RNA sequence: CAGGUCUC
RNA sequence: AGAGACCU
């Protein structure tokens, strides 16, 4: 992805978009009970912690574009994935607007507690002034769709969240691209049924883990991904995507039966306009974060990428022997013979992708079940039932989360959620966690899950 | 002050 | 009808 131009909002006729600049994060009652290094992200050009220019760091993720049109490998890769998806009989028919706005069994309703985006936000028009869960009306939405159209610019905001101490200094806070309500509705009308299919089928047919529940999905993964594992990290995956990958997505969508009207929306994702503050800018390539379908489309593109890297890097690859799941840019894959990602990453550089070792070393070392991570979680066989696999969120991440809060009124839920993640690291680690929690007065006032109850509830998901 | 998934 | 966890 690459910024094509920047213009003042006076020249483009767009309204200003500034957004909050003070974090909602505050040190919690546990801030000094646990060690951690993260702090609230830089949200302002004049944050005293900065050590470089903010805006430059902010937009550095747009590293440029390499290829614009698919080569032989990307074409083969897209067609192999599209063929695989065919066995799901995805309904390519337009979803009803009533269902696109208000949801189905497998598609959550549009979030009514968030902004409606351009231009509604600057006009003080909330989503609840157009949509109504009880009434399930679409007359008002249809009116505002035809009034304001589609391809409305995204509103850029800096994401208020914890960041490591290095990304505080380097200004590397994350951006979110607030979609317009209109575009969300139209994207959900067009691809709603694909979203349903994907949400209902996390695994190696979709090649996607969106919709997985790790408590039970982890036990399936060693069976879905037999053989030798390989994985790696992307730096700034979304923003690094060249236009070739959206062309490749078009190939996938057409081959599974999408009408030319449906497939023509991908260029609206490849080529987007954004309002940050008092300026409008154009982005060519790069997936917008904050668009309907971001997770799923990023995961679909990744399935194309892994396939194409393999058949371009190595001779004699059989794509039918690849196994993989992707959650956006996060990937865990298997193949009958070991795969050298040092070579995958060189090929990836040609495609404009920056890939680094999974263990965060400078060297690409073997990935196996004892060091693989996915959605930041490790894989740990149960001690009693070794076919049942614990997802292990590192205690270090749990410590970072517990040290801060955005609303201390919900401390008990926050801690309970972390306990639900933490017990998977075993009885000694869990008891040490609860006992540290209990070493301060708020901690003694909390209902904390008992470890034996946690383990028993988890076993009951499997009936064993 | 976005799009999602998961869980209480 | 709420909350928290997690991914972009
Ligand atoms: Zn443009």
């Amino acid at each position: 992805g690459e910024i094509q131009w920047v213009k003042p909002n006076k020249e483009t006729g767009r309204l200003n978009i500034n957004g909050p600049t003070r974090t909602k994060l505050e040190p919690s009652v546990f801030h000094d009970v646990f060690e951690g290094n993260k702090e609230p992200a830089v949200l302002h050009s004049k944050d005293p912690r900065l050590e470089v220019d903010f805006e430059q760091a902010l937009f550095s993720k747009y590293v440029g574009n390499t290829l614009y049109e698919p080569d032989e490998y990307i074409k083969e890769a897209a067609l192999h994935y599209a063929n695989q998806l065919k066995q799901l009989d995805i309904d390519t028919s337009q979803m009803s607007m009533e269902e696109a706005c208000y949801g189905t069994e497998n598609l959550e309703a549009i979030d009514l507690h968030t902004s409606a985006g351009y231009p509604y936000s600057a006009l003080g028009i909330k989503k609840r002034d157009i949509l109504d869960s009880t009434t399930r009306d679409v007359s008002k939405m249809k009116f505002y769709m035809d009034k304001y159209g589609l391809d409305l610019p995204y509103s850029t905001y800096v994401k208020d969240e914890l960041r490591s101490i290095d990304k505080i200094k380097k200004g590397k806070s994350r951006l979110i691209e607030a979609s317009s309500l209109n575009d969300s509705v139209y994207l959900r009308m067009t691809f709603g049924h694909l979203y349903e299919t994907f949400h209902a089928n996390p695994g190696t047919v979709t090649g996607s883990a969106v919709g997985c529940n790790p408590d039970t999905f982890w036990s399936k993964l060693p069976i879905l991904l037999p053989g030798s594992l390989f994985a790696f990290d992307y730096s700034g995956y979304d923003a690094s995507l060249s236009p070739v990958w959206f062309r490749a997505l078009e190939l996938v969508l057409r081959e599974i039966g999408y009408s030319e009207e449906a497939v023509s929306l991908v260029e609206g994702i490849n080529h987007t306009h954004h309002v940050y503050r008092n300026k409008t800018y154009c982005v060519l390539g790069g997936m917008p974060s904050g668009m309907s379908g971001t997770s799923i489309f990023n995961s679909m593109i990744n399935n194309i990428i892994i396939r194409a890297l393999l058949i371009k890097t190595f001779k004699g690859i059989d794509l039918d022997e690849l196994n993989m799941v992707a959650y956006g840019d996060d990937v865990l894959a298997s193949y009958p013979f070991p795969i050298d990602c040092l070579e995958l990453a060189r090929t990836g550089k040609e495609y404009g992708l920056t890939m680094t070792p999974a263990d965060k070393s400078p060297c690409f070392n073997e990935v196996n079940w004892d060091n693989a991570t996915f959605l930041k979680r490790g894989f740990l066989p149960d001690e009693q039932f070794p076919f049942l696999i614990h997802p292990t969120m590192p205690m270090k991440e749990i410590h970072e989360s517990i040290r801060w809060t955005k609303d201390a009124r919900n401390t008990q839920d926050h801690v309970r959620s972390l306990c639900l993640l933490a017990w998977h690291n075993g009885k000694q680690e869990y008891e040490k966690f609860v006992s540290a929690i209990r070493s301060v007065p708020v901690g003694k006032a909390l209902a904390i899950p008992n470890y034996e109850n946690l383990r028993r509830n988890w076993l009951e998901l499997f009936h064993h």
